[PDB]
Parts: C-alpha cells; sequence; structure tokens
C-alpha cells in the first residue's frame, strides 16, 4: 500500500499514567490535563516522590502486533521545570514472544528546563541500545532482536522525571508512524 498512518492517543484518553522503571507501581495523584499539554505536577504526588525517576505509560494502542511501525518517527513534545538543569534512558520500550522477550531504550540529550522541546525517535535498531548496558557503549540493538520487539509491543514508556528537584512535567503531541496498505 504505502499507506502511511499515526496512532495518537484517544481524544477522550486526557489521562496518562506515571510508573517508575520498574512498572512496579502507577500514579495518577498528580496528573491533570490542561489541553493540550499533559501535566504531573510534583506536589500531588509528594507522597509518592521516591520512586522516582517517573516514565508516562502509553496507553495500549501503542502496545502489541505493531511490526509496522518500523517505518520510522515516535514523535512527543515534553515540558519541564526543576530547580537546576542536571544517565536516565529517554523512551523505554519492551516486547517480544517470551524466548524473545527482551527490553531496549533511546538515550537522548537532556532536554532544556523551561523550554517545551521537541523529539522524534526513528523507530529503527540503528540507534536504540540495550537496557543494562551502559549509555557509553557502542553497541546497538541488532535489526533481528528489534523486529521481535515490534512484534509484539509490550509497552512504551518515556520519561517524565527530569533535572534535579523537579516542579513540573508536561508531555504532549504524541503520535508514532505506522502502515497500511
Amino acid at each position: 500500500g504505502l499507506i502511511r498512518t499515526w496512532v495518537t492517543l484517544k481524544a477522550e484518553q486526557t489521562i496518562l499514567p506515571l510508573v517508575d522503571e520498574a512498572l512496579q507501581h502507577t500514579t495518577t495523584k498528580g496528573i491533570v490535563f490542561q489541553h493540550p499539554e499533559i501535566v504531573a505536577h510534583m506536589d500531588l504526588m509528594r507522597e509518592d516522590l521516591h520512586l522516582e525517576p517517573f516514565y508516562w505509560k502509553l496507553p495500549e494502542q501503542f502496545e502489541g502486533k505493531k511490526l509496522m511501525a518500523y517505518g520510522g518517527k515516535l514523535k512527543y513534545a515534553i515540558y519541564f521545570e526543576a530547580r537546576e538543569e542536571t544517565y536516565n534512558p529517554q523512551v523505554i520500550i519492551r516486547g517480544g514472544t517470551p524466548t524473545h522477550a527482551r527490553i531496549i531504550v533511546r538515550h537522548m540529550a537532556a532536554p532544556l528546563i523551561g523550554q517545551l522541546t521537541r523529539h522524534e525517535i526513528e523507530m529503527t535498531e540503528k540507534e536504540w541500545k540495550y537496557y543494562g548496558d551502559d549509555p557509553r557503549v557502542h553497541r546497538t540493538v541488532t535489526r533481528e532482536d528489534f523486529l521481535d520487539i515490534l512484534y509484539d509491543i509490550h509497552y512504551i514508556l518515556i520519561k517524565a522525571t527530569y533535572g534535579n528537584f523537579m516542579r513540573q512535567s508536561r508531555i504532549s503531541e504524541i503520535s508514532m508512524e505506522v502502515a497500511e496498505q
């Protein structure tokens, strides 16, 4: 076909949970919609603030048989405020048939404080790395592994916690390219 589509959030889904890297817990207590940005404010989550760093767990429509995504472009905009401005992975994906379930990460430059910054992440092996490998290692994910993750995505996470002592964090414009025929 060559029918370029984008998965995005349902207009109705106006809230996006926070999670630790572990996905051991989830928080909503401090998250609110303020069109278009979706906002997590720390002061409404003080009870939970040790479980940091936090990631946004994208909703199920990004998960699953997503082989067609391999074209490219995971897109989203990020904004945040913290006391000062300075390792942790920008985005995190897990997926696979049990025999090949594995976790990979994408590292990027920390976004600036106060400046809404945009990310577009190419959905291909060449730039991702392996969870558990220090970011300074020059190994990247094999095409083969990558594709086996896409074959069934378990979850995609995007960094919510930034700088030092963070006040609030906003994410918007969330989309990922797929394909139809």
